[PDB]
């Protein structure tokens, strides 16, 4: 009845965040890195369909996936590489926040989503900076101890963001909703040596919805934010409006 | 007041689905492919952050993005490559459905999501097969004519799935919610010439929620499915449960 954890991330088997978390979890659970071989912060919920995947296994046992996305890593971990199957997926600790409408772009979150059907809700854990990995590890371990203490009935993935603060300064925990940003609009051009313009994706838009119940607000104020996530992208509140619109413009109806 | 459309997809500037749609839209709108240079059905909402992006432009004007994901293509299209800015993003026609809980993995949908802040709701259009691109083009054009006829008040992206049927056999339109599947669990091993096991991601799980109001049910029955989507992954119905759970297990509270 020791927890079997598939530990993945967005930064690969080596990032200090995953290495720090690995050390911490091994104190009380059996841990298998199934993680990328190398930075996939771009990756979102991408996965490899047109190619087979190769691993490689470091001397310390860190199962790793060549050119693997975080979702690839977790899918292979759960369905092939782990035996017996993991009880839970943990993804992190990510160096940097995964907050607001950024979460759909997050590989850290994606790895957790890929573990959503396991016995325990998956955890994605992101540190709001690069200093206090131990704070994020302590928060993760508390959550894991909670799950063993008592099952979480509703909510299949928890998106956890930890303030980059010494643990003593973390004020508590807040259950939050995702905030949002204004549209990101910047493109940074840079010419190559031959004078061709290449384009970088610019920084995220300014915060739009960062009210007190948001993940943004909780982290800014020094709380751990926990947002339950799901994968259903249906905008349920739009249903009647879209239906009425179609009727009004006569699309899909003769009359 | 002719519509300016940024047309992208998951399959690149050339896939017959985008080429067929391009031909159809140009009859009444100004169209710029900003699309990948080549198949990115793996891509989901991935985007390129650690590298700059290079384009290339075919003789027919098809702006294309080297190693570009669908989100890269739309972001660059909207913010840099299109002038004046597009009025709307259209992504498709995809060869194959984007239904249920697959939509978070879909590059076609991702390209549309990336156009969600424009004046008109973005459209992702997927054909449930590879035959009747003209059917999907006709449905797309009807929707676009609807949007010009009257603005859609709520709902920022519409995920459209078209039955792979001659238009005359399409029964109508249904506003739907996303269905879901059982966990996908298959991994297909295949050895390389040196005897190393490589792993393919297997097929999706069996359908779980495919009730009549679902996108799955509508398409199966020969209707166009239109699901309004958003990017907020918050599982709002889990809030109280997670809060109560934390209190119960004493995580985040001293008492
Ligand atoms: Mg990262
Ligand atoms: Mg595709």
């Amino acid at each position: 009845a020791s927890m079997r954890i598939l530990l993945s991330n967005d930064d690969g088997v080596h990032a200090p965040g995953i290495q720090t978390l690995a050390k911490a979890l091994r104190e009380f659970a059996d841990v298998q890195v199934v993680a990328p071989d190398r930075n996939r912060s771009g990756a979102s919920n991408s996965l490899t369909l047109e190619s087979s995947l190769r691993t490689f296994t470091f001397d310390n046992g860190d199962i790793a996936v060549q050119m693997g996305t975080p979702t690839d890593c977790v899918y292979l971990g759960v369905n092939a590489l782990m035996r017996p199957r993991p009880d839970i997926v943990v993804s992190g600790i990510n160096a940097g926040p995964n907050l607001g409408d950024d979460v759909i772009y997050s590989g850290t979150v994606a790895a957790a989503m890929a573990g959503r059907h396991l016995g325990f809700p998956a955890l994605a854990v992101s540190l709001n900076g690069y200093q206090h990995y131990d704070t994020a590890a302590a928060v993760t371990c508390a959550l894991l101890r909670g799950l063993s203490r008592e099952p979480l009935r509703t909510g299949r993935i928890l998106n956890v963001n930890v303030p980059d603060l010494p643990l003593a300064q973390v004020k508590g925990i807040r259950v939050t909703r995702c905030g949002s940003r204004h549209p990101a609009d910047k493109v940074i051009p840079q010419e190559d040596p031959r004078g061709n313009t290449l384009y970088w994706i610019g920084p995220p838009g300014d915060k739009y919805d960062a009210g007190p119940d948001t993940d943004f607000a909780a982290v800014d104020e020094g709380y751990v934010s926990v947002t339950p996530l799901h994968v259903d992208l249906t905008a349920a509140s739009a249903h009647d409006v879209v239906s009425d619109w179609l009727d009004s413009v006569g699309v899909g109806t003769q009359w």
